[PDB]
């Protein structure tokens, strides 16, 4: 028993720094619903940090 999983994102994690009012949004204004967020996230702004990326593998191999 557990719980905790992560999928995968497709364009920047973006937000609305803005309200929803009229029909339509504020800060970026669209005509969806479900409008994605507008404003892209901020790399400097925030109160975390994180190393740098590890290295690949060789190429590919069986697993015997
Ligand atoms: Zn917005």
């Amino acid at each position: 028993g557990s719980s905790g999983s992560s999928g995968n994102n497709s364009l920047v994690p973006k937000y609305h720094p803005n309200f929803w009012m009229d029909g339509k949004w504020r800060c970026c204004s669209q005509l969806e619903k479900l409008a994605t967020g507008c404003a892209q996230y901020d790399p400097t702004k925030n109160a975390s940090k994180k190393p740098l990326p590890p290295t690949p593998e060789d190429n590919r191999r069986p697993l015997w």
